[PDB]
């Protein structure tokens, strides 16, 4: 899938966010921003 930025992170990766900005998994918490798809990448 395409994995969001929270607008300025250095890009989240390896994690994979949700649509509120945040990974499930353990790194990102719901902070809920205009998220950007990024996948070009
Ligand atoms: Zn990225
Ligand atoms: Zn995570």
């Amino acid at each position: 899938p395409t994995h969001r930025h929270i607008r300025g992170e250095a890009c989240p990766l390896p994690h994979r966010l949700n649509s509120l900005g945040g990974c499930r998994c353990g790194k990102y918490p719901n902070l809920k921003k205009p998220t950007v798809w990024r996948r070009g990448h």
